[PDB]
């Protein structure tokens, strides 16, 4: 039996960003889309938002629990486990059983992996002394703070086909136990010996980086077959020189099958020229990067985790997954309309699917996908000595969009009407912040727009009056410091004698070169801007904007593309993705928004913005549920977006705790105030796509939001039995 899907690509690349283990990767929709058939997690969401036991299910739930001396951390100075937090309170204990899987090379998954995973992240999450090998400035930006909420984890018990962790952690999520209890899941995707050998390779070979890609500096891909190669080699090395590391001997059960899975990983690297193990229902069987193309085989000891519900019982059906890159949505459609592909992998608008004949429309079955949205980041980046300016080489430039006067007069100076109506033809809704308006949230964060006045039509009026304020600012503040910025006579803007000029990323593979037309020509140049639109793919656009540092000064803005492959009801990531210092500030490597970089907005500005002065109005204007009096908002007046990016992500920040679901939305809606006033990121759209599959497929579990993103599509689709 044999699956055909086709994702969409651009001319030289599938995907967007790498295959491995770290926080940085799997970034991107298309490795993700396939990796989540490779990979199973320990307790997935499920298409109804919330997470649902799979491998792992919680045995026992308490609060306020103190931790017990046989529970421990990983200390990355000593390499060593220590009970650090013995006798502390914490918020959340759970018990956690896991069923063992075997990987893809035949070996079984044991507590020795799950070990590894975390001793591996508080790891490389710190810098143990100036020079330490073992750490990614990326990871510690991603996890750092997520680990420091796990006060002790202790294996109970381990036998042949169970796992029982107790697991003691800092996060409480008030609308949702399962949220809670399973914050810190006892499980992985990758086998230690494999993932010991990439830590070895990046700690110790310049060339390659978890996070990182340059000139001489590659980010590690285990679908790579180069990288697959260097990495071979440094598992046959580590099996002679030191097969077992100390910190893990507690928790092998045999050193000798330990031993012996070095040479079953190194066996299935041989036979499929690629680093890709997991303990999902398909194995990568071949990667051809040539033609775009990817095999994956159903993995013949995978069994339906122990702990699936009835919904999640489902055996993929399909032995063979056979997955081409088409760079033309027109042809990809067409391909599956005619009937020789089986899934169309990548959701196109709804004007894309006109033309076809009442056959062709009858051979297919459309998906919803209304879970992709699309924005402008702007590089905000500057020198540590002054906000306006930076330096690159013997040159200085001035950033308009340092200045956070401009990123926000452009909230106004867009036409997001314009946009949604003209450049995708009416398959696309105004957007203002990260929800959708067919996510949970979308009503409860819906009053901060309101608070702004900002709707689908541009206010140019008051987005020049906020513009020229901030060029005025900006020019009197430069002044003091001997540098001149001035509008010449020509309606320009002259830095130093010489043309402000910016460039924009945008999408050669879709509406996005159109979007970064549209700001170039209506926006940057109406508010004197020198400005220019580069198209570029996937590859070149991750390259440049997410896994190289902004301070190369190479992009002023870039048209984003974000999609969930899930629905989610509570999100906890939105305000430490898109507006926070953490993650995407604007890019993953290097330098960020952080407050130590650049001065960032705080709670008490916006408010005061909001209710012309009065904090109070401010507050009111924002449909607050707990903290809607100055008497309430007193311990946030100081907080900047990294504050409530981290009190929703980890559960508490300086002090201040998410004990109840009023404190959760209130956190978001002044999470999102920060972020519309700061405006690192203006929100333009959310996508209104379909995915198109064969007539005679039945997909039993469709995501409402994301549709066939969801690997429960794949993993529960299968042949229509019919006798018409
Ligand atoms: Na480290
Ligand atoms: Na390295």
């Amino acid at each position: 039996s044999v699956l055909k899907t086709v994702i969409y690509s651009s001319s030289g690349a599938l995907f967007m960003g790498v295959w491995n283990p770290s926080s940085s990767g799997y970034s991107d929709t298309y490795s993700r889309r396939i990796a989540d058939l490779v990979f199973d997690s320990g307790i997935p969401y499920g298409i109804d938002g919330v997470p649902h036991p799979y491998h792992c299910h919680v045995v026992d739930y308490k609060s306020d629990v103190t931790v017990p001396e046989d529970a421990v951390i990983f200390n990355s100075t000593t390499d060593t486990w220590v009970a650090a937090h013995a006798g502390e309170t914490a918020k959340t204990y759970a018990r956690i059983e896991c069923d063992r899987p075997y990987f893809h090379d035949g070996h079984k998954l044991s507590a020795a992996d799950v070990m590894y995973s975390l001793a591996w992240s508080w790891e490389w999450t710190t810098q143990d002394g100036d020079d330490d090998p073992y750490y990614d400035a990326s990871e510690a930006d991603w996890s750092g703070e997520y680990m420091n909420t796990i006060l002790g984890i202790k294996l109970v018990e381990q036998t042949d086909d169970r796992m029982v962790f107790d697991v003691y952690h800092n996060h409480y999520f008030p609308a949702s136990e399962i949220m809670t209890a399973a914050y810190v899941v006892p499980f992985t995707g990758t086998p230690w010996q494999l993932w010991y050998a990439m830590s070895e390779l990046v700690a110790h070979n310049p060339k390659y980086s978890w996070s990182e890609s340059s000139e001489d500096v590659e980010q590690l891909d285990q679908i790579n077959p180069s990288h697959a190669q260097a990495i071979k080699e440094k598992l046959l090395e580590l099996k002679q020189s030191k097969p077992i590391p100390e910190f893990l001997k507690p928790y092998i059960e045999d050193e000798n099958a330990a031993t012996a899975a070095y040479d079953s990983i190194a066996k299935f690297m041989d036979e499929h020229n690629h680093a890709v193990i997991g303990q999902g229902p398909y194995y990568v069987d071949e990667y051809q990067p040539e033609n775009l193309f990817v095999r994956i085989k159903k993995f013949d000891k995978w069994t339906i985790p122990a702990f699936a519900e009835p919904e999640y019982q489902v055996d993929p059906y399909y032995k063979t997954i056979e997955v081409y890159g088409i760079q033309n949505e027109d042809t990809a459609i067409l391909e599956v309309a005619n009937g020789h592909y089986d899934i169309l992998w990548y959701p196109f608008a709804a004007y894309r699917f006109t033309g076809l004949s009442d056959e062709q429309r009858a051979n297919i079955k459309l998906y919803r996908s209304t879970s992709a949205f699309g924005d402008i980041v702007w590089n905000p980046v500057h020198d540590q000595d002054n906000p306006y300016v930076i330096t690159v080489g013997d040159k200085k430039y001035f950033n308009p969009f340092a200045v956070r006067k401009v990123r926000f007069a452009i909230q106004y100076m867009v036409n997001r009407a314009y946009i949604t109506q003209n450049i995708f033809q009416g398959s696309a809704g105004p957007m203002f912040t990260p929800w959708t308006s067919t996510e949970t949230g979308f009503e409860y964060v819906r009053p901060v727009v309101d608070a702004f006045g900002l709707t689908e039509q541009s206010d140019e009026d008051l987005a020049m009056k906020l513009f020229e304020e901030g060029m005025q600012e900006a020019a009197q503040e430069l002044a003091k410091m001997g540098y001149e910025l001035k509008k010449g006579d020509d309606g320009k803007w002259y830095f130093n004698g010489e043309p402000v000029k910016v460039v924009g990323l945008g999408r050669v593979e879709d509406e996005r070169k159109d979007v970064a037309t549209y700001i170039v020509e209506e926006v940057m140049k109406k508010l004197g801007f020198d400005a220019e639109a580069k198209i570029v793919d996937r590859r070149t656009a991750s390259g440049t904007v997410y896994t190289s540092d902004p301070s190369s000064y190479q992009w002023n803005f870039y048209t984003e593309g974000w999609v969930s492959s899930s629905n989610v009801k509570f999100s906890t990531t939105r305000i430490i993705q898109y507006y926070s210092s953490y993650w995407y500030a604007p890019g993953l490597v290097g330098w960020k928004w952080t407050p130590e970089n650049t001065q960032r907005v705080t709670m008490e500005e916006v408010l005061k913005f909001l209710g012309n002065g009065d904090i109070q109005a401010g507050l009111d204007s924002l449909g607050l549920s707990y903290y809607n009096t100055v008497d309430k908002i007193q311990p946030l007046l100081n907080w900047t977006a990294d504050d409530f990016a981290l009190v929703i992500y980890s559960g508490e920040a300086n002090g201040v705790k998410m004990d109840s679901e009023d404190k959760y939305w209130d956190f978001n809606r002044l999470g999102t105030a920060i972020g519309i006033y700061e405006g690192y990121r203006t929100f333009l759209y959310e996508n209104w796509e379909f995915y198109a599959a064969s007539k005679d497929i039945e997909i039993k579990l469709v995501d409402p939001v994301a549709g066939l993103a969801s690997d429960w599509a794949i993993r529960s689709a299968r042949p229509v039995v019919e006798h018409h």
